[PDB]
């Protein structure tokens, strides 16, 4: 069972700049012998030539790296891509610029927090992405051998939710804590440690990304954002409208409380220099890491300069000749705006998108912080501790419980305010404090996205293989 048979690749073919990129496809493959909803299936294709004996951009079948891309969002769920897929949401030309690349691609599907089973009941909440994400790497390092590329050279890539689904399997590899998930589900009987990690904006550490997201906003009252309605625009994207609002003086109460917080717990984290030296912040949000922060978003902003990008668009930059030499970051926040209020992910109310994440069997959502379970304004239960710390990719950077992929790459738009930036700047910071190798970057001007930069991503995989 969960034997892949090579016999299911068929011959297909997709445009891409006049130019026709062959492969093959093998669509709808279960990949657990017990599967609990139909979204958990994958889909596999293969560049021809090694259907052919032949190479691709120095690739064969037996050393071409495996992409796993997926299409998670909103920890809602993500149906398996396809380089032929124009429905939202997909990452498709990504897979087909993978496969001229010459990359083999798996891309599995992955239950999310509106995911029910044969009796109507809730069976996509935490964790439940990350046990299929890890369920369809066992199914493909199962099958080494038959499935085209090498099952040694499997890199992840998602992006917001799926940035974290990413970023989490590569930081969790083999950790006894989803045994039993996979054990029900029939996973196939091999390991899903992975050779390397790509994750655009990781929406990650939701414990503690309410403090995070209060110690840089903290100070700008008013809140803008688009949310989704009914009705859908071109290729099944739903349709936004824009809300904005005030935060309420116990909002602002709130948003000062979480932002001293977080000052203990960046402190306590230990982070440290490439010398060793604790990066810190004081009790009023200032400090070494303060000043780490501002840095990142100077070379961002200098990096699109030296581009001949124009940079007066946002305020805080101070130029000196060809180079930015400064920043009043609480100037640039501003300037940024801010998205969502507070709490901004473990709300009061339990409305949040984390707060259905961490519901389960009884409880259609939880609080995941003691904070927002102490003032919650519903009913409601704080999640289990195990499991918020079992999905946060933390968690194993500091232990031994799990085998780390060596390779990351992370990127978090500098217009991105989804999440605070301190989030992935401590992703980044404490993977090279653990010796795990790291490419970071807070590219300008960029949103809340990903797959933006496929020329520098692909460059820094083959950089990793050849």
């Amino acid at each position: 069972r969960l034997i892949f048979d090579a016999d299911w690749l068929v011959p297909e073919q997709v445009q891409v700049a006049g130019q026709a990129i062959q492969y093959y496809a093998a669509r709808n493959i279960q990949y657990v012998q017990h599967p609990v909803a139909a979204i958990q299936v994958l889909n596999v294709f293969v560049p021809a030539a090694y259907l052919h004996g032949s190479s691709v951009n120095g690739y064969q079948r037996a050393t071409a790296p495996i992409l796993m891309p997926n299409t998670v969002g909103g920890y809602l769920p993500g149906p398996a891509d396809d380089p032929q897929r124009v429905t939202w949401p997909t990452n498709a030309g990504t897979i087909q610029q993978a496969l001229k690349r010459g990359y083999v691609v798996v891309a599995a599907g992955i239950r999310g927090r509106t995911t029910v089973d044969k009796s109507g009941q809730r069976v996509g909440q935490a964790p439940a992405f990350i046990v299929d994400m890890k369920a369809a790497i066992r199914y493909v390092k199962y099958n080494q051998g038959r499935l085209p590329g090498d099952t040694n050279r499997i890199i992840t890539n998602g992006t917001s939710a799926g940035g974290a689904t990413s970023a989490l399997a590569g930081a969790s590899g083999n950790s006894a804590y989803f045994e039993p998930a996979l054990t029900a589900l029939g996973a196939a009987p091999a390991t899903d440690d992975i050779f390397a990690v790509s994750a655009y904006c990781p929406i990650h550490n939701l414990e503690h990304a309410d403090m995070a997201y209060e110690w840089q906003f903290n100070g700008i009252n008013d809140w803008h954002r688009y949310q989704p309605v009914a009705g859908t625009t071109k290729n099944g994207r739903p349709k936004f409208e824009p809300v904005s609002g005030q935060l309420t003086v116990e909002e602002q109460a709130l948003s000062l409380a979480l932002k001293a917080q977080f000052s203990t717990y960046l402190n306590q984290l230990q982070l440290t220099a490439s010398d060793g030296t604790h990066l810190t912040l004081n009790e009023a949000g200032m400090g070494s890491f303060r000043d780490v922060v501002r840095q990142l978003l100077i070379s961002s902003a200098q990096t699109a300069f030296d581009q001949g990008t124009d940079i007066h668009k946002y305020a805080g930059f101070v130029v000196t000749g060809n180079q930015v030499t400064d920043l009043d970051l609480s100037a640039y926040l501003k300037s940024l705006t801010r998205m969502k209020a507070v709490p901004a992910f473990d709300q009061l109310d339990l409305t949040s998108p984390e707060n259905n994440l961490f519901g389960d069997a009884t409880a259609k959502a939880k609080h995941f912080t003691a904070l927002a379970q102490t003032r919650s304004t519903v009913t409601a239960q704080l999640a289990d501790a195990e499991l918020i710390q079992a999905i946060n990719p933390l968690s194993y950077l500091t232990t031994t419980s799990s085998q780390v992929a060596k390779h990351w790459r992370i990127r978090h738009g500098a217009a991105d305010r989804d999440t605070s930036f301190a989030i992935p700047i401590i992703l980044a910071i404490m993977l090279e404090n653990h010796g795990y190798g790291i490419d970071f970057a807070l590219p300008w001007d960029i949103p809340h996205s990903g797959d933006y930069d496929l020329g520098d991503l692909f460059s820094w995989i083959d950089g990793l293989c050849q």
